[PDB]
């Protein structure tokens, strides 16, 4: 069952007609908040966000304890306190240190809820339980019940990030394999998951995956559907292996058969499968309660079996042979930390997530030297070649369309079957180069459309400091055919490409495009649809994860108010604040 | 190359016949220090210990810098400073923070080396680079060159532990697989290894072990030679599987072939193998430079392939089909912490290391009730049943015998081929139980001889504290045959057994045998020949690992001098000193 | 023996075509790197920098360990890892926490070394052993082996700073005396030298210097030579003492005898002298293995003996009566911390360093008032008067000429006996003011040619924070003869002067010349030739000394990549990182 949002209507507790004349506007403010959250947001899996409201208004500790009573039978993992009047600070606040929480005070004069706001926040900072401030810019009249725009932005940005926190809590990351080729993020730090994210790590040796294929621990008929669906939809590309390693058609099919089985089995390991209990496999039917996972792959699987290019691509996509569905989060090379960003991205936007190698920086001087023509448009300052080593959510094609017909990526509940199939139509499945992937495989090649707003992210673990978050907002660019073809043939022309131009600021890591590339803390990165840096910044704050690098605009930074107290500078306050509060779940 | 010991003859710098009169004595003291070590100790692998001696006696920084220059070319991992006279304190001490160091000062009057000792230990403690103190009880005459027994004991103990520290440095732990059945020690902590031991960790998925077998990455002739040896030498035990799950003589054969192959490939992966380079297989031939390893096994491997019972038991022995050799160190269930303790065990003694489940405490009352007779002798206060899940070095039979003819375990260089054969002859190979090990395997059942002194060790990781070492000295015991048979049938009769009685002290966890069992901080322990507690304590202080439990006498506790300054109490001083100096290699 | 630079060619392990295709290009990359360093850089003492290359390319732990055995024995104090391909991250990195480390990734598409780069740094940052990123701006063709300019700059800045770190390790600072007149820097912090610089501190009482002179512990024949050379070249200036304190010739000669004997004797105390051993003085022959020194002088030496003016100036110079040579580092007033800035400067340039009082800030207003003229050219924003109290390296005249006409200070291997003679000739040796230096002495007066680019530095020790480094890049300026003669005579006309204009930046302590003066954290500073701010910064980052004050171009800040993780702000990231990683050799 899913996490719910709690709403606390707090009130001035004194009578003689004072409390009485506020009970109507106060409850109504609560119900307006819950309606707005339910109207305008869903959980990432698509279900409706349920809100829970206190039975009475809250004036002091007796009502607060009864509200908490109620909240705690109902699995609420985020709370919003609201009021249009003075109330008695520390008598009425939410003392629970785990849940993200915010307070919204009506900017009024007959109704001075934002004066409670200031005192309630002071209580919060003083008691070490930071809270988020919702305070509208414009005085509203005592009877105006319309929620303004600046308020809505904050109520929705907060609610979104908080549900992301609540939804991770209790869940698993499934490490299918160990380290891949000495990549840092594939050394899965269990304490990081437990302490900062409230998550668990289940480790399972890639042999288990081989056992499930070999011992028929999957729905045999689902495979037939998968193969049938691949025949209908899969357009193949040129095998670029040397002739003596090229595979024939019977070998080619068995490779495709195994690849799709890989996907099915991994998925089954993540979320369970009822059909296995029906076959006498009750233990294997449960799965491991994982909301994200890693597949090591290289080297020990790929030196003998088909690679996970195809399974990674499909499981991270918004659809497969069973129809459109919520994308999973499955990380190439068991890179758990790229896995966590993907997970953050998915919990924030409801959409599919593109794993990427941060492959090349193409400077203007360099692009001219080799193609004889200049980088232009959004691309003029330099450009970054993002291109995973085989696999990417097919959504990354960006053949899905928004209401003005522009190319984009959507949440699964608004993806039609025509758009799913157009994503496939943009994709050519290419044989894995044998020497690297000795057991074979099919890479999901597509070319991401131009001018699409994107946000690149990466979590890194730093000894002595801990987790940090990197963020770079930009756009995909569209290169002239001759130019694209040339830089692509030179690189890895069997692999999915996105050409990325980061927005610059003139300052620090965003002085020029080279600086963006050079300060990136790993070889992998995550691409999330939209400009969603502010959403990441907020969530990084609820998790007490410093943001070490970002290009989001000053005025959009939204953190608990006690951050302001660790400094005016928006980087210094964050390291100090994050140092102070530490990880949420244990230290 | 092996670590060398550096020996520093340090002297009074002033002349007018003073220094001149002390040169012979000072340098001959240094050479006798070297001769004693090389007579009495060997590296764990069996090689001679090499001791480098400075070119000149050292009376200041110039000569000290020359000595360090000389030592930095000869791979010296531990130093001993010796002197018969007064010398200039901080001008002469070894300043290297990383290496075990000690100071032996001659306890004379005309030759007051122990006065320098006191002053140098003070500089060491004030400059934060602790050193061990060697100071004989009895005043010695100025021309006495013989080394008293109390000084020998300390020099030898300091060197044992010192070289263990230096031999782990730079080397790998090989994790073949990941976590086994959620056991803490098999969630492998790369940082503990890097920071406390100066080791790296190579992780490898168990599918590489499969790949090596399937794709014939091994010496094909050695297998045949190994199978031959196995046929000739292996006694077999009653097959206790239910009839429908039993294997036939053909499938039995295969389980054996594969069990020995795993032995071979795990070994090959640990240390490399040049036959693979002859064979065309140049990448696999190097190995991973591991002095310890673990094999995950359950669940994911053993649910389809033969178990590591035979591999682990043979590898952990001082002998296989290629004859007597140094025993390897391979933890069952990838229990890396038991690994470390076996590592420490093997480096301190050169002997084979018994991995055990700390399985049952049998109180006096419990034994009377189930058998109708009481425990008596060394067992009268209670008994701890030590018994791994199928594997244990065959040395552990203790069929090997000393000069007195008593049962014992020995360094591999004192083991005759007659004794190797005798340990095999005391061993019966028993089929794995199918329900638990679905791909089969052969366990290694022997009963450990009684009256042999052992030391039970375990390392654990405590969040917020770091590594700790537990130690229990005691003796194996022999039960009368009806008692043994009865308790054995009740427990896991196909597995190797050792009945252990820990020496009690009346205090703490050693107040009674129950408390020893209760305080043990994991399901697994390691059993090391003799009473080697003091060696382990010394080694731990060198690694700054607090010892949270031991039963060693106060007067044998031997640690760096600056531990006295942390308190009179032998536990308080230990936690505070380790907290102060912290891990050796980093942070 | 001198530190060497170790080069680690790193490569994809997989065979079957791939590794074999890369062995040549990888190993040449490495050969070309070593070659660049040996052709373009020298040790400060002038010797050729030897490099050591792994015997094979490194693709995993076995070769990594092999490369380390070869480095361990060859005195490698710094490593540069190079690759043109993808490699297995944390299996191939250099794990030694003490050594400065660089990684160079080739920016190719077919050769994606920079992708290894990003993944190895992530591994470095994750494991707490920061490493410098060397990454070219422009993509090179697979077949291009030219090393671009931006890569060259960083290879050399890194190497230059790396050798400085390793050249200090194990060497002594010789404190000749103790505190001089309550100056902080002269209360020598032994723990600072040992923990941050890996050095030792040998203290000696000035009476020992008195002893060498009076009992003739020096080369008597050399003394006749040193006098004859002084006679020929020493141009004596005016005696500004009140008449009753001037000295006859016979008394003035005795002062010069001794001033020169102080140079010989301090030098011999620093580094030994084999002639003392010919003369039967075996103990005093060894020296104290010092690379830096300080001489207290005031108050207790100078109230009865000739001061250190002449000695300090000649020892700090690149020449004396035995010809050109490496300049020593000898701090006046035993200001050990100015000694540290000097040693740093000498290690990073091979040049003579200029010890200075930061004496007077002359504002624009104030020069108008006093001289009638205004400050023009580089002096227009303010000037700072740099005048040590009696001595300075004669190199600081800037009578040396570079390959052009221009005035400069040079590495001694590029200094002619002509340019030595010339440096002496632009210097007047003026008697010491008796009331301050009652033992007499000769001050070394010269005036520094203007327009010369200079970097000013100081190390300060801040209780509760540790060491911090101060940098100010600027120029010497020339002033009208009438303007300078007013300011000189108002101040201290017998001491060497340099007029200094610091380059401003609008913000912080570089907002105006006043603020540079006001924020300088000591009364003393060091002058180093050229704009070597960025060298100081990089060397400071290697030693984990935060920079509290600098006017260096943002874009030239070159620090280990894990600094970037501690923030975008280039100052906050430095305090956080330094606080994290702490001193190199012990905490
Ligand atoms: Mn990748
Ligand atoms: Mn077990
Ligand atoms: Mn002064």
């Amino acid at each position: 069952s899913l996490p719910k949002i709690g709403i606390r209507p707090v009130i001035d507790g004194r009578r003689m007609g004072v409390r009485e004349s506020l009970e109507a506007q106060t409850m109504n403010m609560a119900k307006a908040t819950a309606a707005l959250i339910s109207e305008k947001l869903r959980h990432a899996c698509g279900a409706q966000i349920e809100c829970v409201i206190a039975d009475t208004c809250i004036a002091g500790m007796a009502e607060s304890a009864a509200c908490e009573e109620k909240f705690s039978r109902q699995n609420v993992g985020v709370t919003i306190t609201v009021t249009p009047c003075w109330c008695y600070g520390s008598e009425t606040i939410d003392m629970d240190p785990l849940r993200p929480k915010a307070i919204w005070g009506f900017n009024g004069t007959e109704r001075p809820g934002a004066v409670y706001l200031a005192a309630a926040l002071a209580a919060h900072s003083q008691k070490g339980i930071p809270a988020f401030s919702i305070y509208g810019h414009d005085v509203q009249d005592a009877d105006d019940t319309t929620i303004p725009a600046d308020v809505e932005e904050k109520l929705l940005r907060f609610a979104r990030a908080g549900l992301a926190v609540a939804s991770m809590k209790g869940k698993s990351y499934l490490s299918v394999g160990g380290v891949s080729m000495g990549i840092a993020g594939s050394i899965v730090d269990h304490n990081f998951f437990e302490s900062w994210l409230g998550m668990k790590v289940q480790a399972v040796d890639m042999t288990e995956l081989r056992r499930r294929i070999d011992q028929k621990i999957y729905d045999e008929v689902e495979l037939e559907m998968a193969l049938a669906w691949a025949d209908k939809n899969f357009r193949y590309g040129e095998d670029q292996n040397a002739q003596h390693y090229k595979r024939d058609e019977e070998q080619s099919r068995a490779v495709l058969k195994e690849s799709l089985l890989m996907a099915m089995c991994i998925r089954d390991m993540m979320q369970g499968n009822e059909k296995l209990a029906e076959k006498g496999l009750v233990e294997e039917s449960l799965g491991y309660n994982a909301i994200a996972a890693g597949f090591q792959g290289q080297r020990h699987w790929t030196d003998q079996y088909p690679n996970g290019d195809t399974a990674e691509a499909l499981l991270n996509s918004s659809f497969d042979w069973n129809g459109v569905r919520e994308p999973f989060v499955v990380a190439t090379e068991n890179d758990s930390l790229n896995g966590v960003a993907m997970l953050m991205g998915h919990q924030l936007t409801g959409t599919a997530q593109v794993f990427a190698d941060v492959r090349t920086y193409w400077s203007p001087d360099a692009v001219e030297r080799v193609t004889g023509q200049p980088l232009t448009g959004l691309a003029e300052h330099g450009i970054i070649h993002l291109i995973n080593s085989g696999s990417a959510a097919l959504d990354g094609s960006c053949q899905q369309r928004d209401e003005e017909g522009k190319p984009t990526m959507k949440p699964h509940w608004e993806i039609s079957q025509k758009e799913a199939d157009a994503c496939l139509a943009a994709t050519e499945w290419c044989p894995a180069i044998h020497e690297y992937f000795r057991g074979g495989g099919y890479s999901s090649r597509f070319l991401t459309e131009g001018g699409v707003p994107f946000t690149m992210t990466r979590v890194n673990l730093i000894k002595g400091l801990g987790p940090v978050l990197q963020i770079a907002e930009g756009w995909s660019v569209e290169l002239p055919k001759a130019m694209h073809d040339q830089l692509d043939a030179r690189t890895n022309s069997t692999w999915p490409t996105t050409w990325f131009a980061p927005r610059l600021t003139g300052k620090g890591p965003f002085a020029d495009v080279y600086s963006v590339m050079a300060n990136w803390g790993a070889n992998h990165g995550v691409l999330t649809i939209g400009h969603v840096g502010a959403d990441f910044i907020t969530l990084a704050a609820m998790l007490r994860i410093p943001v070490c690098m970002h290009n989001v605009e000053e005025g959009k930074i939204y953190r608990p108010s006690s951050w302001a107290a660790h400094g005016m500078d928006t980087e210094g306050q964050d390291y100090r604040a994050c140092q102070n509060y530490g990880p949420l779940y244990k230290r």
